[PDB]
C-alpha cells in the first residue's frame, strides 16, 4: 500500500554521466558506447547565446576543444558531429557501464525520470511528465543543460529527453537524444512563450484508480457519462481530450477495481465541478497528473 | 529554477540490493562489506507473524537455511546474528560495490531517499520523511521488506531506514541498521495504532522559502509573528512546535531571501487561518512538509 511519485532507481544513467567544456561552458554529457551526448550550445560563449549560428561557432572548434571529463578522468576526443540541437563527441573509449538502452521521442503526457546533474556528477533524481505544450517542469539551475531524462524496461534504458534549457516562466525545454526538441522551442535566448499547460485527463484518471487501489475511495460518486459529455466539462477546465484509446490503457485499472473508465470520468467530472472541499486523495489537494497508467500498473504490481 | 521532490541518486544503493530466503519468505537484504543486513521477520512463516518468539525461531536455523542471492549468484552464508530486528548474515565475499556508509538513526522530520526493492532488485526511487508519528508514508507492497532509506552526502550514504512492515492503516514501520524500530512499533502481526500525524513546521517553513527563491511569492504577508503566537497557531492546526534550534536552521533561507524567520512564520500562520482560496504554491494545494531546510538548500544550490 501507499503511492508515491517514484522514479526509475537512477544507477544505470549515473555509469553515464560525464562533464563536457568547451571554452569556458561547461555542462553535462551522456556517454553510451563511444559517443558523449551533449547540448550544442556547449560551444556558445558569454553572449553568442541571443542570436547563435551553430554551424558557423562550430568552425572554430576541433576535437580537442571539447574536453570531456568521466569521473575524475579525461576522455580522448576523435571526432564530433552536430546532430539538430544535440553534439556527438566520439571517444576513443567505449563507456564500459553502457546500458542496453534506446532512443525514444515521447509524446506529451509521457512520464520519465530525470537525473539532475551539475559538472557531469549526479545530484538527484524525480519524476516528470512532457507537458501538452511540450515543456517539462523540472528542477533544473545554471549547470544541468545535458541532464537527461529516462525510462527503464527491465534492464534497458530507453533516454527520452536531454535539459538544453530554461524559458523566462521558470519551465524546462529540451531535446530527445536525436537533438529535436519537443514544441516549438529553439536553442537561443529569446523570449519564447509556452502554450497552455493543460492536464493530462488520462493520467489523472489513471491516479484515480491508484488511490481507489489505495483505499482512497470518498470520490467515487453515484453517476457515469459519456466521452463526448465528459469531454465538453473537460475543455472548460483546460483538461486534455479523452479519446477511446486512452479508455482502452486504463482497462486493466477498470478491471482491478471493478469501476468502469465512464464511471472514473463522471467522478472526475464532478470532482472538476465540486471541487475537493478541503480534502486530499493520495495526500494530494490537487488532481495528479504525472502517473501514466503505465505508471500506476508498474507501482501497484511492483516491477523491478 | 523549479522545485521538485528530490531523491538522492540511487545508484550506490542498487549495487547493496541483495535477496534472502529463509524458508519459504523472500525479503531484500543489504550487503555491506562482508554483511547482509535484513529483517529478522524472514525467519516467519505462514502463521508465526502472529506471536513470534524471534530467539526461538531463530535456533531452528542455521547458515545455511538463509539464501542469499546478488544477481543470479549465490552468496555463501558463514554466519549469523540477530540485533535488536534485524539479521546479520555474515558472507564469505566482501560487497565489491560497498560505497562509504554509515548507520544513523534520524529523528521525525527528517527526510530520506527510499529504494524500493523486489526480490532484491530495484523498482523505483522516492523521498520520504520519518513522521512525527515514526511512520512513514512509502510506497511498498508484500516482499518490499529490506528495502532501505538513506541519504548521501557526496560519497558517503548514511542509511537511516530498513523497511520492515505496513500498519492495518497503510502506513509504513521500520528499524534503523542496527534493528531498532522507529517508534513504538514491533514486528508482529498485531494491530498497532500510530498516533497523530502532524505537519513538520520547520519542513513547511523550508518549502515556503524554496518557493519564494522559484519566483512564488503571492502568500508573503505584512505581518510578523512570535514563536509564543505562532506556536499557539501551530498546535491548533496539529503542527509541531516551532523551537529556536528551527529558527536557527532557517537562518540561511532568511538571509537568501530577505525575509525574517518569523514574517514567514506569519505568512504560514496566514495560511493556515486563511487556507489557499483555490491557489497554488509550486505546483501544491497543500503546504508540503518532506523537504528540510536542508534538502532546500541543498536543491536550490545543486550539491552533488
Ligand atoms: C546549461 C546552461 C544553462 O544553465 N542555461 C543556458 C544558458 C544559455 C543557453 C543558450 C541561450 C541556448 C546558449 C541555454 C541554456 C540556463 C538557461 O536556460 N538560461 C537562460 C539554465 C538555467 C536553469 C535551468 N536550465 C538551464
Ligand atoms: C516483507 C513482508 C511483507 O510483505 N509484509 C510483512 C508480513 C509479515 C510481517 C510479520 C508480521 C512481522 C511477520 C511483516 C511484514 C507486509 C506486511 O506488513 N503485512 C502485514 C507488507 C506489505 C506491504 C508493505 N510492506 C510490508
Amino acid at each position: 500500500s501507499g503511492f508515491r511519485k517514484m522514479a526509475f532507481p537512477s544507477g544505470k544513467v549515473e555509469g553515464c554521466m560525464v562533464q563536457v567544456t568547451c571554452g569556458t561552458t561547461t555542462l553535462n554529457g551522456l556517454w553510451l558506447d563511444d559517443v558523449v551526448y551533449c547540448p550544442r550550445h556547449v560551444i556558445c560563449t558569454s553572449e553568442d547565446m541571443l542570436n547563435p549560428n551553430y554551424e558557423d561557432l562550430l568552425i572554430r572548434k576541433s576535437n580537442h576543444n571539447f574536453l570531456v571529463q568521466a569521473g575524475n578522468v579525461q576522455l580522448r576526443v576523435i571526432g564530433h558531429s552536430m546532430q539538430n540541437c544535440v553534439l556527438k563527441l566520439k571517444v576513443d573509449t567505449a563507456n564500459p557501464k553502457t546500458p542496453k538502452y534506446k532512443f525514444v521521442r515521447i509524446q506529451p503526457g509521457q512520464t520519465f525520470s530525470v537525473l539532475a546533474c551539475y559538472n557531469g556528477s549526479p545530484s538527484g533524481v524525480y519524476q516528470c511528465a512532457m507537458r501538452p505544450n511540450f515543456t517539462i517542469k523540472g528542477s533544473f539551475l545554471n549547470g544541468s543543460c545535458g541532464s537527461v531524462g529516462f525510462n527503464i524496461d527491465y534492464d534497458c534504458v530507453s533516454f527520452c529527453y536531454m535539459h538544453h534549457m530554461e524559458l523566462p516562466t521558470g519551465v524546462h525545454a529540451g531535446t530527445d537524444l536525436e537533438g529535436n526538441f519537443y514544441g516549438p522551442f529553439v536553442d537561443r535566448q529569446t523570449a519564447q512563450a509556452a502554450g497552455t499547460d493543460t492536464t493530462i485527463t488520462v493520467n489523472v484518471l489513471a491516479w484515480l484508480y491508484a488511490a481507489v487501489i489505495n483505499g482512497d475511495r470518498w470520490f467515487l460518486n453515484r453517476f457515469t457519462t459519456t466521452l463526448n459529455d465528459f469531454n465538453l466539462v473537460a475543455m472548460k477546465y483546460n483538461y486534455e481530450p479523452l479519446t477511446q484509446d486512452h479508455v482502452d490503457i486504463l482497462g486493466p485499472l477498470s478491471a482491478q477495481t471493478g469501476i468502469a473508465v465512464l464511471d472514473m470520468c463522471a467522478s472526475l467530472k464532478e470532482l472538476l465541478q465540486n471541487g475537493m472541499n478541503g480534502r486530499t486523495i493520495l495526500g494530494s489537494a490537487l488532481l495528479e497528473d504525472e502517473f501514466t497508467p503505465f505508471d500506476v500498473v508498474r507501482q501497484c504490481s511492483g516491477v523491478t
